Parts: C-alpha cells; sequence; structure tokens
C-alpha cells in the first residue's frame, strides 16, 4: 500500500457498488477464470477491437469475485487497476521498479491488471513472471498485439490469447435496455424500447467508425442530453435519435428509413434530375436494379450485367455517375478502365497482376485492387469492341459467379457491384443492323448472361436546350463570389447547340466552348468595371459571333 | 552489498523445495560439468530450439550440487540468477551502468572462485551500450566467472555471431529435443506435482496418449513441453467441471478433445453418434450427389480408414483423380463431400489449374526466393494449409496448365510434403486431395486410360490413388435432379413465406429440356432461374403475387408458366 | 476559498459586468451546456487556432449563465480558472482540495491544458472536477491523441474561424481601445475593408486577430506618418498598404500601374519565350483569372503540366514566368524529380520524423514553402519520380495542404504548381494522349488544369530566337567592352543552318558559340583585338570570317 498512487483498486469500489454491472458476456468470464486457474501459461490477456467491453469484462469478473462464486482458489484475491498514461526519457522504469517491488513484497496473489500493455512490451518483468508471485491480467487490440508481442516479445509462450470479437444488434439492445435507468435519474425524461432499437440499428449501420456497445450508449445518451436541455416532448423516440444521426453524418433524417419501398421508388427522375432524355434506357435499367434486389435471384451474379453503346458525348457516362451517386452516395465511385491497351494476348493479365515476384506484382491488378476495396463501384468498360477475344473469358467467369482471383492469391467478390459496358457500335443501322453487328462481332452466347442491351436514343435537336440549360444552372453558380447574375435569351442558348454539337464527340466541348468564351470574354470586363452585382450582363449574337 | 539487489540465489531457492525435478538427461549436465570444471575459458552456454528445456539442465546442475553429487572442486559454490534487466533500468546519466556493473564484478572477484553465475537469455548482453556488456571479456577470458547462459538458435546467431571476437569466450552445448520415450519418461516423473495442483488424478493411459498425439497433430512447437501443456489443459477443464455445477480423473481421450479442440483435426477413438453418421455415409452422401455409385463408395471407404486407425499416418488422407464426360458432377461430389464433413461449403480450398497454362504462374502457391518482390507474404496455397489443416483441396480441370504444374503435387503427394519461401514445411498428412479431369469426352475407358498414359508420367499416375471413371447422366434419375435444384429454390424463397406446387409434366418437361448430351446437366441452373425466377421477379414486383401464397405452376403448351 | 489569490474569478466579474466582447457562437454555448450535462464523456475542450476568442466562448459563457438560461443543475455554478501564472507539488493538493470537496459547484477551467498532461488522472477518474480547456488542434493530435485512458472524458467541439458579418461588430466593441492610443480615426470603411480584404490573401493568421493586427499596424503607421514626412484617418489604403508587407503576396484594391503590365502580359512574355500563341494564352488567362478574385478559393492559384518535343520552351517558359513576376530568376523553387527513382525518398521533400538521424534538416519543398508561401514551384522532369509522390501531389490538388513529418500543416493556396515532361516524344496527338492517360492516373490528371503541348520550332520563328541570344552574348561579352557588329546576312545564316526540327534550338547555341566563339576566343588571348573594340563578321563561303 505504499506506492498505491498510480494504481486503482476494483474490489474496494465493488464493496459499495460505484461500478456497472455486466449482464451478458458470461463464456469470456468463464474462460478467464479458467485459464487463471492452471499452473503454467497463466495470466491471459484480453484481445479486441477498442470500443468492446473488456474494462466491462474484467469489471463481471471482480464482481462475481466480491459476491464470491468462483473456485476458492480464485476467492479472496483482490484486482489492482494500473494507468499507463500517468508513467510516461527515463525513470519510467524506476516506477515500474517500485511498483513491482511492492507487488513482490506484498507476499500473495493480489492479481494486477494493465490496460494497453503494448506500451509497455519489457525484459524488467519476465524475470519477475517466471517465477509464480504476480498476475497481471492485460488487454489490447489484435493487430497492436500483433506488433509488439510476437517481433521484440519472445515472451508470447506465457500469455494465452482470449477473443471478444463484438456483441450484435440484439445484444446490445438488451445492454441499453439493461443500463436505462441509471440515466432516467441521470437526466430523467423516458424512454421507448423503439427509440433504443432504433439507436441501435442506426449506428451500426451508418456510423461505420465505431463500434456497438459504446457506440450506442453514447448516441442515446447524447440524444437525453439534448432533449434535457430542449426545456430551455418528455420522452426519447426514433425521430429523437435519427435527428441526432442525421446531425452527425450529414445525411438528412428523411433518407434515414424504409431503405427498399421509399427508394426504389425514387428511380424516378432523380435520375432525370442529372440525366436529360433517354427515358426509356433510365425506366429499363430501373427497372433491373429493382427486380435484382427482390430477393429470389441466385446470391452469386453482379447486381446488374447491362451495357450501352451508340453516339457519344450523349452522357452515356454521365447515366452511371448519377447511378452510383443515387445508390452508394456518391458519384467519385465509378472506376473507367479502358479497353485500348487490352489488344494485345499478354496484357490480359494487366488487370489481374500474376505471379508474386515478376513486373507487376505489388501495383496489382487494373480490375481487382480497385475492387476488393470499395466493392461498391460501378465498373466502365470503354470500347468493348476492340479488346482482344480473352479478356471475354474474364467477364464469363465474373458474371457466372460473383468472385475472381487477383495475383496476391486473395479472392475478390462481385456479387453487388454493378457492370456496364460502354462501346461506340452502331455507326449507321438505326435498330435493324447494330444487333446484328453486336451478334456477330461478340460472341452470340456471352450476350445472353447479360441484362438488356439498350442503345442511348439520339438528342432532340430541340432537347439540347435542357442539357446546356442545366449547364447554364450549374455555371451560374461559378461567380458567387461577386454576386454577378447572368442573362438568358432563347436566340443565344440555342446558339450554343448548332455550334457546339460537333456530331463526332457528342457534348464534350459544350462546357469548355461555353465557361471559356463567356468566362475570358467577361474577365476584363470583371477587372475594368461596366457590372456590380444586380446587372444581368446581357450577352447578345453580334452579327457574326458572341461579343456582349 | 553489491550482488543482493541485483540477483537472487538459485541454489537456496533449490534448498528450498521450490524447483521442479528434473528427470533425465544427465550427457549434458555432465558435459556442462566437465566444460565449468575448467582452468581458463570456462562459460558454457546451452543452444536449441525454444522449448526442449534449456534451463532444467541448469535447475538440475543446482539440485545436484545442494544435493551433493558433483566432483572434488565444486561443492559448495551457489550459482546465482544475475539479471541485467535491473541493472541497466534507472539509469539516466553519464556512467552510471558502469558503477553497477563493476560493483557487481567488483563483488565476485573479491570471493574466492565459488559465485558460479547464471545469465538466462545472454541475447541481451550486446546491448545497454549508448561500451557495455563489453568490459566483462577481460574478466570472461580468465577463469573468474562462470557464466552459464541459455539461448535460442536464433538469437544467438542473430545477436553474437556479429560479435566474434567475444563469442570465443563462449563454448556451445547443443541441447537437441528429446525422443517420445523419454518424453514418456518426463511426464510420468512430474505427474504428481499436477496431480497435487489440481485435486484430480492422472492416468498412465493418458499421458502416453498426450506424449503421442502432441507428435502427430501439434508440428510447430516441440515435445517435452508442448506435452505438457495438453495435461495441464486437460487437469484444469476437468477441474472446471468438478466445481460450479451441482470418474473424478482425467482419461486418454480427454487428451484428443483438448488436441481436437484446436487445430481442428478430429483424432479421437470414434465417440458415439460420429461411428453412426460414418456408417451412414454413402446415403447420407446420395442426397446431394445423384448417380456416380462406384465413386462414392471409394471416398467412404477413404475417410473410414483413416478415422478407424488403419492408415498410414505420414502420407495424405487420399489422392483421388476422377474424370469423365462433362457436367457429370465431379466439382459438385467434391464440394457435397466438403459440405458432409464440414458443414461449411466455403471451407475447402479450391484452386483453379485453368489459370495456370503459363510456366511462372506456379509462384502463387509456392512463394518467391529470397531476395525478390513478394517474399514475405509467402505462397497462396501454404498459407492457406498451414493453418485450417483439416481442408480438403482441389485442383479443378487439371488438363490445362502445361506439363511443369505436374513437377510439384508429383511430391506434394505420397509425403504431404511442400517448401514455402521462407524454408518452411507445410504437412498435407491429413487432408484430401482432389484433381478432376476431363480427358476422354465420350471414349471408352480404354479410350480415356490411353490419354491418360500419353499426357502424364508414370512417376505420377502411379502416386496417386484409384483413377475413378464417371459414368454418364442416366436418362431416368433427372427428375431427382430436378427435384433438388427445386428444393434449393424454395430453399432460396424462405425471407418470405412462399411455397410452390410444382406439378409433375412441369418437372418432366424441365428434366427433358436442357439436359442435351455433350454437356450434361449444366444447362438446368440457368433454365430453372430464367424460367421461375424472373417471370416471378415481375409477377410480385407488381402485385399479383404475395408472400403465403403456395404459388403453382402449369405446363402450357408454350414455354414453362405459372 | 483558500484559492482566491492563485486562482482569479468569473463569478465576481459575471456580476461586476465588466467583460470582453461576445457575439455569435450562442450554438457552441449551448453545445457547451449540453455536453456538460452528461454522464460520459462530458467536460468538453476546444479545439482551434490562435485568434478563435475560446477565452471568449468561455467569458460568453459565463455570462449566459450568470444572466440565467442553464438547466436545473446549474446554479451558476460558479465557474472559475486556474492560473498557470501560479508556477512545489504541495501545494497543489491543497489548491486542488477545495474543488474535490465542492459539490461540482466550483468547476473549473484549464485555459490551455494541453502541455499539464500523475496528479490529476486520480483525482478526475472519479468525477467531481470538469477542467474545461482550450487547445488546438496539432496539440490534441501530438499530446493527447493515442492514449486511450483521457480519451474517454473529452469530446471535441470544432469551431468556426471566419465570421467577417461580425468581426464587423467586434471592431465596433474593439475600436475604442484603439483610438486611445493612435489618435486617429479607423472609419466604418476601414472597418469592413480590415473584414474582406486580408481573409483569402493573407490566410497565415487568422481574421479575428489578423484583423486586430492589420488596424494596429495601419494605427501605428497612421499616427506615425502624422510627423514631418509620411491623410489623417485610416480609410481603404493604410490596410492594404499592411497587406503588402505580410507574407510578400500582394494584395490591395489596385497599384493603379499593374493593370497596365497584367493586360500587357502576353505581349511582355513573348520577348523572353517565341512562338507557342496557345501557351502563351492560356498561361497568361491563368494568372489574370486570379489576381482579379475571379478563381476558386481552395485551390493552387495555377496548377498545370505541358510536355512535347525537346528543345522548344518547356523550361524557358516557366523560367520566363518566373522571371516576370518576381523581376529575378533566382526567386524560383526548383526542385528535379529526376533523382526520386526509389519508394523511400519521400521523406527526402518532407523530412524524416521524430527519432531519426536527419530530424531538425525539414524537408526541401514543405520547408521553403512554409515561410514566404508565394513562389513558384517547378517539378521538373515528373515523369521520372516514383509513382508514390504523384499520390503526395494528388492530395495536394484540390485540397491545398499537406503534413510533413513533424505533424505541422502548410498551405499551397497561393501558388503556382509546374510540372514538365516529355512524354512519347514521337506521337503526334493520340499516341502521347493516351501515354499521358495512362502513366497518370485519371482521377489525379482530373483536377488539373489544361495539360498543355508544345508544337515545335519552324524557320520564322529562329530568326528572333538568333536576335535573342546574340544580344545575350553581348550582355555577356560587355565587360570587356566587344560590342559586336552582325549582319543581316549572318543573321539568316545562322538562323538557317541551325534548323533540324527535332532537337529545336539547342543546335542553334552549340552553333553560335563553335562559330563565334571559337575565333573571338582565338583572337582575344593573341592580342588586337583588345578592350572597347567593335567586331565585325560577314558570310564567308563556308564560315563567317570577323
Ligand atoms: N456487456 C456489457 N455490459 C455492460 N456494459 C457494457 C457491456 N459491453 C460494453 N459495456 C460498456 O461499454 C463501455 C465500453 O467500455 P470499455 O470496456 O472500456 O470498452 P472496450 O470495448 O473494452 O475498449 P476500451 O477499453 O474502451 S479501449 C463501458 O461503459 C462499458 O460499461
Ligand atoms: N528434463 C526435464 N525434467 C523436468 N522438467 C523438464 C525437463 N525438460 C523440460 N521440462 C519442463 O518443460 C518446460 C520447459 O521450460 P523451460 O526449459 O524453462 O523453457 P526453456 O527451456 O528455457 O525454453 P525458453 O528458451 O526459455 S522459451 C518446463 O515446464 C520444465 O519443467
Ligand atoms: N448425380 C448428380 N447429383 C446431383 N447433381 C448432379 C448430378 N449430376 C449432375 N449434377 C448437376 O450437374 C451440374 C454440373 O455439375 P458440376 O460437377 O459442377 O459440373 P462438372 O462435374 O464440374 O463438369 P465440368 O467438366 O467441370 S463442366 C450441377 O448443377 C450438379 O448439381
Ligand atoms: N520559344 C523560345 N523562346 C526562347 N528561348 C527558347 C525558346 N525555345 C527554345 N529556347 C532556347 O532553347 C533552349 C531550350 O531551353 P529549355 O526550355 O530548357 O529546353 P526545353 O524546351 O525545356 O526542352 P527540355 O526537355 O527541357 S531538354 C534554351 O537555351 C532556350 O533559351
Ligand atoms: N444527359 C446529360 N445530362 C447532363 N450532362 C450531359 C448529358 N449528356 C451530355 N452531357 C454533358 O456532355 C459531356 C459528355 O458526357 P460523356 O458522354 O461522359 O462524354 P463522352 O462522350 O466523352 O463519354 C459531359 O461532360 C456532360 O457535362
Ligand atoms: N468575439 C469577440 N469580440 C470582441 N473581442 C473579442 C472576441 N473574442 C475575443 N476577443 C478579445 O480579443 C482577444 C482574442 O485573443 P484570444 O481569445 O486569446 O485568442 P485565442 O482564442 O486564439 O486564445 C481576447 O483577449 C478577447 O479579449
Amino acid at each position: 500500500q505504499a506506492l498505491q498512487k498510480y494504481s486503482t483498486d476494483l474490489t474496494a469500489r465493488a464493496r459499495e457498488g460505484k461500478l456497472d454491472p455486466v449482464i451478458g458476456r458470461d463464456n469470456e468470464i468463464r474462460r478467464v477464470v479458467q485459464v487463471l486457474s492452471r499452473r503454467t501459461k497463466n495470466n491471459p490477456v484480453l484481445i479486441g477491437e477498442p470500443g468492446v467491453g473488456k474494462t466491462a469484462i474484467v469489471e463481471g469478473l471482480a464482481q462475481r469475485i466480491v459476491a464470491g462464486d468462483v473456485p476458492e482458489s480464485l476467492r479472496d484475491k483482490t484486482i489492482v487497476a494500473l494507468d499507463l498514461g500517468s508513467m510516461v526519457r527515463g525513470e519510467f522504469e524506476e516506477r515500474l521498479k517500485a511498483v513491482l517491488d511492492d507487488i513482490k513484497n506484498s507476499a500473495g496473489q493480489i492479481i494486477t491488471f494493465i490496460d494497453e500493455l503494448h506500451t509497455i512490451v519489457g525484459n524488467m518483468i519476465k524475470p519477475m513472471l517466471a517465477r509464480g508471485e504476480l498476475r497481471l491480467v492485460g488487454a489490447t487490440t489484435l493487430d497492436e498485439y500483433r506488433k509488439h508481442i510476437e517481433k521484440d516479445a519472445a515472451l508470447e509462450r506465457r500469455f494465452q490469447q482470449v477473443y471478444v470479437g463484438e456483441p450484435s444488434v440484439e445484444d446490445t439492445i438488451g445492454i441499453l435496455r439493461g443500463l436505462k435507468d441509471r440515466y432516467e435519474v441521470h437526466h430523467g425524461v423516458r424512454i421507448t424500447d423503439s427509440a433504443l432499437v432504433a439507436a441501435a440499428t442506426l449506428s451500426d449501420r451508418y456510423i461505420t467508425a465505431r463500434f456497438l456497445p459504446d457506440k450506442a450508449i453514447d448516441l442515446v445518451d447524447e440524444a437525453a442530453s439534448r432533449l434535457r436541455m430542449e426545456i430551455d416532448k418528455e420522452e426519447v423516440g426514433p425521430d429523437d435519435i435519427a435527428d441526432v444521426v442525421s446531425a452527425w453524418t450529414g445525411i438528412p433524417a428523411g433518407r434515414l428509413l424504409e431503405g427498399e419501398t421509399a427508394k426504389l421508388l425514387r428511380m424516378e427522375d432523380e435520375l432525370g434530375k442529372r440525366v436529360i432524355g433517354q427515358k426509356a434506357a433510365v425506366t429499363a435499367v430501373s427497372d433491373a436494379v429493382r427486380r435484382s434486389r427482390a430477393g429470389v435471384s441466385d446470391p452469386n451474379r453482379p447486381t446488374g450485367a447491362f451495357m450501352f453503346l451508340g453516339p457519344t458525348g450523349v452522357g452515356k457516362t454521365e447515366l452511371a455517375k448519377a447511378l452510383a451517386d443515387f445508390l452508394f452516395d456518391d458519384e467519385r465511385a465509378m472506376v473507367r478502365i479502358d479497353m485500348s491497351e487490352y489488344g494485345e494476348k499478354h496484357t490480359v493479365a494487366r488487370l489481374i497482376g500474376a505471379p508474386p515476384g515478376y513486373v507487376g506484382y505489388e501495383a496489382g491488378g487494373q480490375l481487382t485492387e480497385a475492387v476488393r476495396r470499395r466493392p461498391y463501384t460501378v465498373v466502365l468498360f470503354d470500347e468493348i469492341e476492340k479488346a482482344h477475344p480473352d479478356v471475354f473469358d474474364v467477364l464469363l467467369q465474373v458474371l457466372d459467379e460473383g468472385r475472381l482471383t487477383d495475383g496476391h492469391g486473395r479472392t475478390v467478390d462481385f456479387r453487388n457491384t454493378i457492370l456496364i459496358l460502354t462501346s461506340n457500335l452502331g455507326s449507321g443501322g438505326s435498330a435493324e443492323q447494330v444487333l446484328a453487328a453486336v451478334r456477330a462481332t461478340f460472341k452470340p452466347e456471352f450476350i445472353n448472361r447479360l441484362d438488356d442491351v439498350l442503345i442511348f436514343e439520339g438528342l432532340n435537336p430541340e432537347e439540347l436546350v435542357r442539357i446546356v440549360d442545366i449547364q447554364l444552372a450549374q455555371l451560374g453558380k461559378r461567380l458567387a463570389q461577386r454576386r454577378l447574375q447572368l442573362q438568358v435569351s432563347l436566340p443565344a442558348k440555342r446558339w450554343l447547340a448548332q455550334r457546339g454539337f460537333d456530331p463526332v464527340y457528342g457534348a464534350r466541348p459544350l462546357r469548355r466552348l461555353v465557361q471559356q468564351a463567356i468566362g475570358d470574354q467577361l474577365a476584363k470586363m470583371l477587372l475594368a468595371g461596366q457590372v456590380h452585382d444586380g446587372d444581368t450582363v446581357p450577352v447578345n449574337v453580334s452579327p457574326d459571333a458572341d461579343s456582349l
């Protein structure tokens, strides 16, 4: 008791009850008390993620001790904690000597407890430990333990691992409903099982950074404190927590609800807000994605394997960029891999990378290393017609079983991704020879496993005004730093169509063609004068070109 | 008062009887003595792979000194357990560890030559520098202190042999691991300590079974403690089972229970229920593999022999290669087997030999030599098998990889050996290698048994076991195949509450269309999908179908309909 | 009660009404009290940068406490502070005894507790003192980030710096304290000028304090110029003046002589770079769209890469760019990406982390851009570097900052980024297009400006190059006063002879040297061409005599 100033007790304060009961996880306690009852390789170590209940388990064991249920060997033996962030160059070993000598002259079996000892281990506790007078019960995380206790240890022969992965939704619900009254007297508002389960499921699904047993308690206590402060509604409810989750992540409370009906019914113009025209294609793709997640298709298949070809610049990619945006909440998800370099027989191994020990190994394959991470992407395939007739075997293997093999040896999974095989075939035919050319060029049976093979319909000579109109609505945001508004006039706006189409690349220059013109033609006025932040900047169609 | 707070007295500890009774190893104690009794440079160092008892010899020497069984110039020497973890620990100044080390050395050399010293794990002697662990050499190479040490092979080579002028002052005593008989002796010697600690009893048959199993199934650690740990584990488990629960001694099958409770190997003596399952195998496997009566008996007999106790302990549990016409159920038989003895279809290690048409692609299942790109990662197959040493290896369609990959299996088989990049070795002694093919393609048994000979080599066909040939799909049993497929579909339709009322003519037309003689039952799952699943999907999201309805099917004159 | 001297009070000052002006951040105060009235992860800390007003945050918290908008457990809570000017370990026990023995009613506020973290850890383990603090992000991340013992009792609360509309009233509340020393008038124009000028350009300090120091130095400058040799009030002029004298980046209304040069950049730069009309147009449109305030606020004010055939001007253009903005060539940061042939050379431009041999040396890029953050960086031969520095540049683009070994963050939102290479060198347009798309990933080229292409030299373009080289040689051998006399036939002869359209202009320098300097240096050491002389040259049948 001489230097008990860097150490807290667990049984003394247990004699008062300032701890929390840890109902659940009764296997781990039995495993630990069994390990601690051996003769060699005793003093186990708790291995698990941060925020899972390791301290909870050791406290539950402490409470079972103070009650008295364990074998009388372990009975009548106290526990003492330690905090290492208080010890830490030097004199850390001096205080280590002090505490170890204290334990040693205590002359008993007073168990210790050392949290995150991966900062402690070194050679100073092994001569103490391989003698049988002290019992240390530590804790750390999996990969960290694999670091400090495997390379420089040579001590792992005297440490026994114990695994505590994570509780489930149903278990953390029981945990919450056990730990409810304490807060109903801390603040005291009211609690609803609907609120508890909503917190559990929503945290599990959307707060993908922290973990369950502490993550749920954090949100619940935060909502309770907010609703106690709000009195500056005497209950907490599902909305009373969804508001907090929305404030936390950024996604509003609306979309944080039922994710099947109210989502698969949003396959409407919500796409057409980014894509223009091609409503037939949007409808076909929406039906394909709706029926795919019904729950009757085979569980090993891409979530969609359709392709679309024809004229460029119509927004072929734009459909996919909007599609990934709506589904996976990001448009920086699709990955475009051109099928141009893959015109050689040998280069098919570029998108995998076969051997360990050859040129391209560490970089991985172009396709897999960009899929095994972020398994939610939307892969694109430009000019699928120019790829050698050997990658199509790879594609077959993809859309015949939702998995593939890289070179490292890993297995990449494709059962919740979307394939899109763009092209440029069909330059002359409307709907009669384009399908015949697609049948003849590709293997006519490989196409069978594909979904709808729709062709994008051309842009109406009128329906360029809508695309350029979204373009103008966008570029209106550009000069929001000086609030200089812009003009609109059908002659000027339609003047962009016949002079910016150039029907070989569709509408790719239609952004630069107008942005450089208007921006850099007004950029001198923006420094000289002639405008302030209420002026329509009336631009007109001069006899030849677009001056102001 | 110098070596009083940096050292204990191992001799006095042994006098207090609190040490373990070493049994055997008289050769090494005699060698250590006849080295420690030299004139100059008398410092033995016990060397050997970790776990084999490199300290136990020093405790034995201490016990022998205390008892008085040593030569004339070795009596009453009081060997000392020195330590450096508590000398270099608290010192933050210039030249402070030196005063402590010099005080210890001075206290040694003042007394007569009767303070024989013992530093354990002396690979911690070269550091402490910043000229440390190096001022000791002038006293080492003159016979002033004795310094019995103990270090592992790896640490020795890595830490000392880089300091040659210091290694000269040492002598090596290669402490090799003991054999099974010596292990049984040691275990029988130590039995009483655990029998007293845990209030249970331990049987000699249990000790023998422990010393025999711990050598055949845990091939990563070493014997004299690898065995003892099992006895301790089983004693503790029996203690816990006795207590806390309102024929009280360990048995020779509780050890098998432990050594199967980890490493996954089902090693045992056929406890009840297991024998019922094994006897009930050919039929229990038939519910997933209709057809192929000849093959199932062979694999079943292999498993039976392997688990009954009559099989060569150093060779795989079977190396079958079955081949036949396309779409007959080869891969499916393998998967059904793995599902039988694991109930986990994704717990086997299949590798697709269709990818290895190139020569150099073999490196994925071996690794890379030292000094190349992927070296510390290992080999795919070797890594997958080093853990889970009970899987069912598969070689999908081994006819593509050109005849060089046949020169690794050539010794994987018949020994269960393989060596990856780091130079390790793995054991395939309790796996079931299975490698399909498609040689033949229509030809009779004597037109495909020529393809095998002209494709492989005698050194290869001689390795593997019976070359099972698969028959063709009988035109009748396809009704049961369609039955299986509809059962799997109904199993997929369980999140909802749907059932099916499949009619006999519909089932007949199904088994009739999509079994073309060249491809077997392969175009059946896709047909079932495109004729039931999509038709239902177009019919469920648009009303007119709801969960609970026992959906019937019809045999309309056109393609099948509801 | 025995803490009144070692620690000041915020309960007496609350009633006595004297308080620094507080405005806004009421939602932050509400968040503070909401997290204070919790059971776990209570008593937060403040994260930010120097010049937020976090002491002001807790002061407004105290004023609202004494006014009364609190929950039931906050009967004025008598919040206090712990003076770090109270600095052995024996006094601290009794100093903390009053806080411990309290009912959690004299909770303290440890301003800048970053380094305090032995004694207070167990004293906090029981949940009796709040010790709400105020620190910064760097100190949070280097001090209290990895320790899992204390991250269970601290829930950070981020703060927003730029609040121009309220900084107006802040100045209104602080203008008085500077009109007494400086007998000057800082008009409302000066208030809203300090508010809306130094934010985007002087992003080295922060708005609430850099704006205070701006008006402070402006009032000092005005009281200075009041005397004999230099206006009677601060307006929109002295503010911009002080904007210029900070970090070198110029930013005002207009320097009344810079608007002409900027309109004339293309023409002025054509006398040092020759040809490349598209290139000069694009490189000119890039800086004018920035100096006027049109460009986007979170981006380097210039970043693009060009390539093509050799000997065309890919480096000369960037060198002229460094010339026309700083008036000297040495004011360019140039690092050649050729030596970065291995992976582990990333720390050469980043600095090795604490604990290794070269630790105080610092990087080669981040250290040169941290101080004086306006120069132009030249990444010569970017194609040669290991394809991992490309990932650092990935962060650099569209984000505008990077971290080095010590853990500090530097800014890149006002510099120019030049990268060059010669990918392909034989492909006309499509080969090189696919090559640049394939060597760098499309997610890195996405962010860039136009990737330019240089076209190559032609006959009409080489006579001007010859004239430039001859003027340069004159400038060189002017210090022996041997000014040249060259004939137009010889000029055209050189421009014709050195023309080959595969190497560009370097053969022209080679020919100039080997043709003139040979004979000139032969004569100059044998006499007869002594100083103060004018040598003629004339086209001989093959050579050109002197
Ligand atoms: N089964 C449980 N019963 C009671 N409380 C639990 C349970 N599981 C988790 N908790 C609580 O969840 C919180 C997590 O505490 P910790 O045990 O420290 O977390 P951890 O997962 O063990 O990792 P650390 O220690 O936070 S790094 C504590 O408030 C526990 O009381
Ligand atoms: N001949 C023996 N007689 C009695 N017990 C033995 C004998 N050999 C080994 N043991 C026991 O087996 C275990 C071996 O432990 P140690 O020899 O102390 O470990 P070690 O040999 O020092 O190996 P390292 O390098 O320290 S991991 C102990 O439990 C010993 O009691
Ligand atoms: N006797 C059988 N019992 C059950 N399913 C069978 C049987 N014979 C064939 N099948 C089915 O036939 C299909 C093809 O079986 P697989 O074994 O996967 O093909 P395969 O044997 O690998 O032939 P190849 O040469 O590899 S294409 C699967 O859907 C099996 O379920
Ligand atoms: N348009 C130009 N204007 C002025 N000097 C030029 C021009 N083009 C080439 N030169 C000269 O020719 C030489 C080429 O200079 P650099 O720009 O360094 O070469 P480069 O064009 O960058 O090609 P590389 O890839 O760097 S070798 C220098 O001596 C320049 O002065
Ligand atoms: N339906 C559309 N909706 C919105 N923008 C479009 C649409 N079609 C074309 N665009 C514009 O035209 C450009 C060309 O799109 P895209 O088809 O991806 O080019 P490419 O033909 O090179 O694939 C896009 O940058 C986009 O801004
Ligand atoms: N919102 C505000 N309005 C007026 N004056 C303020 C405001 N915030 C702070 N101040 C005053 O200006 C100074 C800002 O310095 P300080 O608060 O120490 O910066 P930091 O928050 O970085 O520590 C304070 O001394 C305070 O008296």
